């Protein structure tokens, strides 16, 4: 099959698809229904002919013999089940397939309309996935409607989520008050190079279009010259996609040559170089050679192809000369731009001090290792086997080679470097031949980092130098997943998930001892091994497991490459919120889209877009957390800022004090947050330009409002997960007691999508959240109609003005809308008669000292008049105080006027409703919003509420345990005291008393003090305190509507002590 | 970060390093003769310059 | 800026000085130690009337002041009794103790 | 030490370390702190390594070491012995820069 | 530093130790530089082996 993985479990739906569409190539079936199912099958219907169903040669039944052969009979070998409808010869069939064993086909209805239905159940036994990917299907199939101009495909995916964004087009407002793709291009090839052509766009406007009819053969091409920098020439034999290149491509290429030489007469790469081009051959008995099972040998196409060209492409000249002659302003502008590319004394040249190649001359039985420089830098050019092992560490910084020019690409150090490594050239150039190490071992981190280095090279391999890639000399390093980290025992390294559990398990039933929270050891990064351990599990011969990188339809993975490494954002950024919810030979359009996806999503949930459950991004999570877990509470003293911040970087955030301090000094900025989580004490700067002070010298502790954040986070109420270490537990959202979103705002630009969420106002927000609460039961339509009204806008720390209310409902009502903010400005003569406008409030997020010094820079330039001064008044006792002096000449009420005009005393918040709903990126309404919120704090009550039985029923336990040896005390002491050991006490306790290991441990740990009488009281009453807790949270669960009202009545408290009056009011 | 106070007399300059009390300096002040110069670069030694 | 013998000598002062601090400390440590050991050994012997007496007075500071009725010791001498798990009272632990 | 990473027991994150250090001890950039165990930790830079590293550590040319979210460290049985009983009131203490 | 040979007939001198505290990388290129300037005669080659 090729691969028990991903890339062999697809070349099932290939094989069952290409029967399906091979018959519709034949002229009988017009639409192919392809269905990925719920369980784990594929359902792939058509209107075809029906397969044949009648006694063959054999014996036994036609459709019995075609599964159980040569093809599709793999399928069904595959195949825990494979169930066969066939609509032919009059009536419909059955024909079932129980684990390849064909067991009987009844015959029912009786059926005058032809077609086909299979139907198959993959084997997890045999492959480690049972999962197709979608976009990969997808791609495969809408090339398969491109080559065939009257056929339709519709892909339609089951297992898609209650919620999850399916749509191609993923809207970049509103989305409110089953995947399925259809495939159909009536132009044929012409549809595809205008797809094709779509942002490389065009120089000419007439697609070159002719079909060459055949001795025993049918050619079709399809061609568009572009701006762009490369060769698009996608080849076809027989569907089939020709990417080493065959006789079809090289009679094409001769036949263009001495065509574009006949008209050079008027007035190689080198022509080539714009054109986007598809050659579609069908061939009857068609013979493929190369490395892969590619690349058409069948000599007579080269001649019948070139026969094809020469006199259909000529006559496209002649027809077309005023678009022919923008074409070779092209070609020749190739020729003389790479002519003048084209050009030391006593040189090395060997790559100086950036390399450390191997002793072997043989290219053969040499090995290139290129990795980060950072990553194994050290330790891949220390534990390797220098007889044959070269290391090549990139320390720089990797062009996204995708859209740029050779120009830009080849001056990229790190790209040059590489070029020089192997020895081969560029596009021109390259002469395989001259190949100096016969694998290049691509190793880089799981980490954020190293999925974009991968992307980087993935795009640079597949675009400078394809042949490395098809000849299969470019690999991946498979290194160790795990280490199962014994305790007497030397660790061994698991690779796999699977692979863990079972030297885990036969290890500790051997008799081994691991610890088990921090015993098991989940690499991220190649710079955590160790010299020894990196070649004993990733470089080594003898041991390890390398990643053949493999191209498998190079048409398809144009497309993969064109979206996420192009310059198309609204395409990128719609695939990227699809795919939101995410020796051995592997496919390049798989790594490239899983690389992609895992450092796409890492960068915009890290620090792009806020949680919609707490409003943060994960920095803030865990600098309120390792606050709080710290004990800096507001009860307690201030901590100085570096504690707070080391405790934050040693245990969550393991990045650099840099942007730790910089969170941690924004929550306790007045005007930065409406509600601020951190209570600073020294200098945090100012709204100018004026730093905070070292964190040395600051001091911080939470605010009581960041306590409601933070409250009964130990109960349970969120899921934790393990540090970046596995040696602690960090939440994954805090339980928000208060609607952190709305309440602070939000803002954030990462890979492509960006957020911008207006701060509010607490008072008006629990509002709407006890309306919410209350209505449980309401439509969408009415609780957006009820949240509005009662949040009736942004609430700015700053305080101003919002001038208007468009902008306002936009934002609520779809999630992205303009709101205009306004400064107050007040009117104060001075002595000598001399007016001066004195600004006291400015819009949210425009800085003071940037400001001043605009106007400054806006009179000196002549921009602004009548303005004869500023001053900076402004200080804690008297607010904000920018005094601007007017001229006795000009009118005060026109300069306040152009100050609205020009300068920031004007500026309108762009408001971006996104947040992460369920680990996808998502726009949403102010009531999703609300309800999303109340969501949350319902499943916190129930949970606390959880816990809270549980941890009482377990002291309670422990409190009978102790009451009964109270009782028992005289025995239970006399008890002890005879008993020689600690077990030997405690064997005799659970004898003494009927009682559990853990409620004698507790008599046994207990203290001499807690027997005197007030002591022994305080756990007589205890018992009967905590079972009246007890009494209480078993209701509190029993009933849902009581758990409803603890939120309503938590929250009121919440803003009955910590809601505040409007600072900024909205005007019209 | 300029005083309210046109007469000399009764105006003070305060000069600090913005990255020190610059931030807070500008809050703490009496900015009806209080003035704030929070120096916010590297200063030369002028000796033998 | 000095010699090797002046490197030499001034590192041999200091280990000579580690020395003594050390030897000091671990002695004001294990006459510490000592006292409690005698407090709770004395306390072992008087057992059966150690336990009668803590049971007797209500609060902890009536039994505290009561440990040094019944036994002549000091105030850290009868917290490191009160302070004694239960589990400190089987005989290969109270051997530990003497 | 403080934080008990002891060579009997197993290796630490260096930004553990790290932490500690620029917690209650040195607050100031972890680049500066790193560097110096980073030192400590190189068989090459120090002739007697008073600091157990795992993983890239970088080279004694132009390779850095790896970032302290990776790398791991703990003490070494001869820097046992430079902070042999430091507990015991051999050394004289002052208060840290919070005190 | 050591001098092998007898391969294919041509002699190297590998560079088995170096004082303490010259960078290594720093040092091929030293090489390799002076030896591109001329400065440095004789040597066809250098590598990290
Ligand atoms: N919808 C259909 N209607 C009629 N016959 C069909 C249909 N789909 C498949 N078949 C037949 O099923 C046979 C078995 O498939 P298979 O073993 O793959 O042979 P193949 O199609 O000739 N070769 P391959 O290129 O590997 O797919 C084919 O040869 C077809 O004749
Ligand atoms: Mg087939």
């Amino acid at each position: 099959i090729g691969s028990t993985g991903e890339r062999g479990l697809h070349h099932l739906i290939w094989e069952v698809v290409d029967n399906a569409v091979d018959e519709a190539m034949a002229g009988y079936a017009t639409t192919v229904n392809v269905v990925l199912l719920e369980d784990g099958g594929v359902e792939v219907a058509d209107d075809g002919r029906g397969i044949p169903v009648a006694t063959h040669a054999s014996g036994i039944p036609t459709v019995d013999v075609v599964m159980t052969q040569l093809g599709v009979s793999v399928v069904n070998a595959l195949s825990t089940r494979l169930e066969v409808e066939i609509k032919r010869d009059g009536y419909e069939w059955s024909q079932v397939y129980e684990k390849s064993e064909p067991l009987g086909l009844k015959q029912g209805a009786p059926t005058k309309k032809t077609g086909s239905t299979v139907r198959f159940w993959a084997d997890p036994a045999v492959f480690e996935t049972t999962e197709y990917d979608f976009e990969t299907v997808a791609r495969r199939l809408q090339e398969m409607a491109f080559l065939n101009k009257g056929l339709t495909i519709n892909l339609t995916d089951e297992r898609v989520t209650q919620d999850e964004v399916v749509d191609e087009v993923v809207s970049d407002v509103a989305e409110a008050p089953v995947k399925s793709r259809t495939f159909h291009y009536p132009g044929g090839l012409v549809d595809f190079v205008k797809h094709i052509n779509r942002t490389k766009n065009a120089i000419h406007s007439s697609i070159v279009d002719f079909s060459g009819k055949g001795t025993g053969h049918e050619v079709e091409i399809a061609m568009q010259w572009n701006a762009g920098y490369s060769e698009s020439v996608h080849t076809f034999a027989n569907t089939i996609n020709t990417h080493e290149g065959g006789t079809h491509e090289e009679g094409f290429r001769s036949a263009l040559t001495s065509v574009v030489n006949k008209y050079a007469k008027d007035r190689g790469d080198d022509i080539r170089e714009g054109l986007a081009a598809v050659i579609s051959v069908k061939v009857s008995e068609p013979q493929f050679e190369g490395q892969t099972k590619t690349k058409l040998g069948n000599t007579e196409v080269k001649s019948f192809v070139q026969k094809v060209c020469n006199e259909q492409l000529t006559h496209w000249f002649e027809a077309n000369p005023t678009d022919a002659k923008v074409v070779v302003n092209k070609a020749v502008s190739s020729a003389q731009a790479r002519i003048a590319a084209r050009k030391s004394a006593t040189d090395i040249g060997g790559l100086p001090g950036k390399l450390a190649d191997c002793r072997s001359t043989d290219p053969r039985k040499s090995e290139l290792y290129v990795v980060e420089g950072d990553s194994a830098g050290g330790s891949a050019k220390s534990g390797r086997d220098s007889m044959f092992q070269a290391i090549l560490p990139l320390r720089g910084k990797i062009i996204n080679v995708e859209k740029a020019r050779i120009d830009r690409v080849l001056k990229n150090t790190e790209v040059q470097a590489i070029i020089t490594a192997l020895g081969t050239g560029i596009h021109d150039e390259f002469d395989i031949g001259k190949l100096r190490y016969h694998k290049i071992v691509l190793m880089a981190d799981a980490d954020v980092d190293g999925q974009h280095i991968s992307t980087l090279l993935l795009t640079l391999l597949f675009r400078f130098m394809r042949p490395l890639i098809e000849n299969g000399h470019v690999f991946l390093a498979q290194p160790p997943l795990y280490k199962l980290k014994w305790q007497r025992s030397d660790p061994e390294f698991a690779y796999s998930d699977r692979e863990r559990d079972g030297l885990l398990e036969a290890g500790l039933k051997a008799g081994k001892k691991i610890n088990k929270e921090d015993g098991i050891q989940r690499y991220k990064g190649l710079g955590e091994m160790d010299a020894k351990e990196l070649w004993e599990t990733t470089m080594d011969p003898s041991v390890r497991v390398l990643r053949q990188v493999t191209l498998d339809d190079a048409a398809a993975a144009d497309e993969l490459f064109s979206i996420l490494m192009g310059e198309d954002v609204d395409a990128r950024r719609s695939f990227i919120t699809r795919n939101a919810k995410d020796i051995e030979p592997v496919d390049i359009e798989q790594e490239m889209q899983r690389s992609y996806i895992d450092y796409a999503m890492s960068v915009i949930v890290g620090r792009a877009l806020p949680e919609v459950r707490d409003g943060l991004k994960p920095v803030h999570r865990r600098v309120l957390y390792a606050m709080f877990d710290s004990g800096f509470r507001p009860d307690r003293s201030h901590a100085k800022s570096a504690r707070s911040v080391a405790e934050t970087m040693g245990n969550y955030h393991p990045h650099g004090d840099a942007s730790i301090y910089d969170s941690l000094v924004r929550m306790a900025q007045p005007w930065s947050l409406r509600y601020p989580l951190v209570d600073g004490q020294g200098n945090f700067g100012s709204p100018g330009n004026d730093p905070p002070a070292a964190m040395r010298y600051t001091e911080a502790r939470l605010t009581p409002l960041a306590m409601e954040m933070l409250r009964e986070i130990d109960e349970e109420t969120v899921d934790f997960i393990p540090n970046y270490d596995g040696r602690v537990q960090e939440p994954t959202v805090l339980p928000s007691r208060f609607p952190n979103l709305l309440a602070n705002g939000s803002g954030g630009i990462a890979v492509g999508m960006a957020t911008n969420i207006p701060p509010h106002n607490l008072r008006e927000l629990a509002d709407a959240v006890f309306w919410a609460l209350e209505n449980h039961d309401a439509d969408e339509e009415e609780t957006l109609a009820a949240v509005m009204g009662r949040v009736k806008g942004p609430d700015f720390p700053t305080a101003g003005l919002i001038v208007g209310s468009q902008g306002t409902a936009d934002a609520y009502k779809t999630g992205r809308g303009s709101i205009r903010m306004r400064g107050v400005v007040e009117v104060e003569e001075d002595s000598r008669g001399r007016t001066s406008l004195v600004i006291t409030e400015l819009p949210y997020q425009v800085n003071h000292d940037n400001f001043i010094t605009s106007i400054a820079e806006q009179v000196r330039d002549g921009k602004l008049a009548g303005i004869s001064n500023i001053e900076d008044q402004s200080s804690d006792r008297v607010g904000l105080r920018i005094v601007i002096e007017i001229k006795r000449d000009a009118v005060a009420k026109v300069v306040i006027n152009n100050l609205y005009k020009h300068t920031q005393l004007q500026t309108s918040f762009g408001a971006n409703m996104l947040a992460i709903v369920d680990g996808v990126p998502r726009t949403l309404r102010l009531d999703q919003l609300i309800r999303y919120y109340v969501d949350h704090q319902l499943d916190v009550i129930v949970r606390r509420t959880t816990y809270r039985l549980r941890k009482a029923n377990e002291r309670a336990h422990i409190l009978r345990g102790l009451v009964k040896a109270l009782d028992a005390l005289d025995e239970v002491i006399a008890l002890i005291r005879a008993s020689e050991t600690v077990d030997i006490a405690r064997a005799g306790l659970i004898e003494l008393l009927d009682i559990d290991e853990i409620q004698a441990q507790a008599i046994l740990d207990m203290q001499l003090r807690r027997l005197a009488a007030l002591e022994r009281q305080r756990i007589i009453d205890d018992l009967a305190k905590i079972e009246a807790e007890i009494a209480d949270l078993e209701d509190i669960l029993a009933k849902p509507e009581r758990q409803r009202g603890i939120v309503r009545d938590e929250l009121a408290e919440i803003v009955d002590r910590h809601g505040d009056d409007r600072r900024t009011r909205i005007i019209a």
